[PDB]
């Protein structure tokens, strides 16, 4: 059987402001509204939290039962939808350790996981993959290109025990590989050797002999050393939404934080799968509604 972690669709009306707490760090932070746009799948199904105010950082925050990821998989799962064409607008998540002020989340909350396309002009249209590790904040090596277009698209992402991952959208693989490769968790194997130099004496001739050529010797680093529980944190509490958006109505919903691969694919499937059909469909009669 599958371990829900967490699971928001926003099904129950307003009782989601239960589930979810504001944080106060600063005073002008923007309101995030139940909203299921301007076009859907459905009226009351599509209903999530839409960010309402322009020019605004955002910062809310719902809290689970703290688990651990050790010894099994992780799966983080969500939809995006970008309904206003959006310039601007982080569209990420982040999840939080134990003993995390849900009312002081700000961009400088030291995090876990941070997972989710960001969008900043042309320029920038990233999947963001940021662990945290020994202090630092690292980004995967691996550019994965966003959705940028006004419909909803569906974020998964796969942590494995045997420090693997996978990245998913719209429930198709774009990215694979393993934590150690694309990453810089672990400093480099092989150094240069810091006892070793030339040979002012080394000959370069092969003349009508001594040869080869100077090729400085590389050996084991010292301070380098395999880490198995990369993948591993001693918890998760917290998933929260800290934004910056520009242009502003972009709709988060179905959340789900599982330890099941089948199960997240499945329920992607009975989400944004049921959606993206119907969502399509209203949005093409309201555009030729436009027109003729
Ligand atoms: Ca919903």
């Amino acid at each position: 059987d599958p371990a829900i972690y967490f699971k928001e669709q926003f099904l129950d009306g307003d009782a989601w402001t239960n589930r979810w707490v504001e944080s106060k760090h600063k005073s002008d932070f923007g309101k995030f509204v139940l909203s299921s746009g301007k076009f859907y799948g459905d009226l009351e199904k599509d209903k999530g939290l839409q960010t309402s105010q322009d020019a605004r950082f955002y910062a809310l925050s719902a809290k689970f039962e703290p688990f651990s990821n050790k010894g099994q998989t992780l799966v983080v799962q969500f939809t995006v939808k970008h309904e206003q064409n959006i310039d601007c607008g982080g569209g990420y998540v982040k999840l939080f350790p134990s003993g995390l002020d849900q009312k002081d989340m700000h961009g400088d909350s030291e995090y876990n996981i941070m997972f989710g396309p960001d969008i900043c002009g042309p320029g920038t249209k990233k999947v963001h993959v940021i662990f945290n590790y020994k202090g630092k904040n690292v980004l995967i090596n691996k550019d994965i290109r966003s959705k940028d277009d006004e419909f909803t698209h569906l974020y998964t992402l796969i942590v494995r025990p045997d420090n693997t991952y996978e990245v998913k959208i719209d429930n198709s693989q774009v990215e694979s590989g393993s934590l150690e490769d694309d990453w810089d968790f672990l400093p480099p194997k092989k150094i240069k050797d810091p006892d070793a130099a030339k040979p002012e004496d080394w000959d370069e001739r092969a003349k009508i002999d001594y040869k080869g050529t100077w090729i400085h010797p590389e050996i084991d680093n010292p301070e380098y050393s395999p880490d198995a529980n990369i993948y591993a944190y001693d918890s998760f509490a917290v998933l929260g939404l800290d934004l910056w958006q520009v242009k502003s109505g972009t709709i988060f919903d179905n959340f789900l934080i599982t330890n099941d691969e089948a199960y997240a694919e499945e329920f992607g499937n009975e989400t944004w799968g049921v959606t993206k059909a119907a969502e399509k469909q209203m949005k093409d009669k309201q555009d030729e509604e436009q027109r003729l």
